[PDB]
């Protein structure tokens, strides 16, 4: 049973649904001894596509606070644990024993419009430095266009690692809310991804 640190963050910090999503991963990781970073520096750079680059970068203030992890997950700001498993632990949802593997990710078909959706990323402590470069390259096309973090994994770091990643199934792990409604009583962690902030906080309130 591995060391897992999870790590969030949202700009700005007082946005309502991102409060709640993070005291809910918080809770989550207290039941089951993970550890838990979210990022409190306010980025220097605000542009939307660095924000959603800072993943990136966040990973690298968690491995410093928690040097001893061997995988990083991370947790989109409007992604939340489903209350009816928190008591569920991760490796009951997904297998994270094969050494070969630096990257757990997920697809979104037959609804989503890429490949994968990196909204919740299983990342092995010796991707660490591949995370490095993926935020060095936030300022270069075409990896700055949408869909940005997302884009630069599955088409330059996934060509770069073949056979050192895997892409599952998201009912569980990566369950988006409008595309998969059926999968989301029994998921683990359920993403309101493509929703505005005022429909991402009324949808908190009901949670
Ligand atoms: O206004 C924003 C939007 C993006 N994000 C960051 O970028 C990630 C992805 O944003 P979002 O979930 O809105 O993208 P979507 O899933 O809707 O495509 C979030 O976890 C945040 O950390 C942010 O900080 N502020
Ligand atoms: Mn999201």
């Amino acid at each position: 049973t591995p060391c897992i640190t999870i790590l969030s963050g949202h700009f700005p910090k007082e946005t309502i649904y991102a409060r709640k999503t993070k005291e809910l991963v918080e809770e989550y990781c207290s039941i089951h001894g993970y550890n838990f970073y979210y990022e409190e520096s306010e980025p220097l750079e605000t542009e939307e596509h660095a924000l959603h680059f800072r993943r990136s970068w966040i990973i690298q203030q968690a491995a410093e606070k928690f040097p001893s992890t061997e995988w990083f997950l991370w947790l989109d700001s409007d992604v939340y644990v489903n209350p009816k498993n928190k008591n569920k632990p991760i490796t009951s949802f997904i297998d994270l024993s094969d050494p070969n593997i630096l990257y757990h990710t997920f697809h979104e078909a037959p609804w989503g419009s890429y490949p994968i959706n990196t909204g919740v990323k299983f990342v092995h402590k010796d991707a660490l430095e591949i995370e490095k470069i993926v935020w060095s390259l936030r300022n270069e096309a075409p990896w700055n266009t949408f869909p940005y973090e997302q884009k630069t994994v599955y088409e330059y770091v996934f060509p770069r690692i073949p056979g050192r990643y895997i892409v599952h199934d998201p009912y569980t792990l990566n369950c988006i809310v409008k595309a998969y409604p059926e999968h989301v009583k029994d998921a683990l962690f359920v993403h309101m991804c493509g929703t505005s902030r005022a429909e991402r906080d009324e949808h908190m309130e009901m949670v």
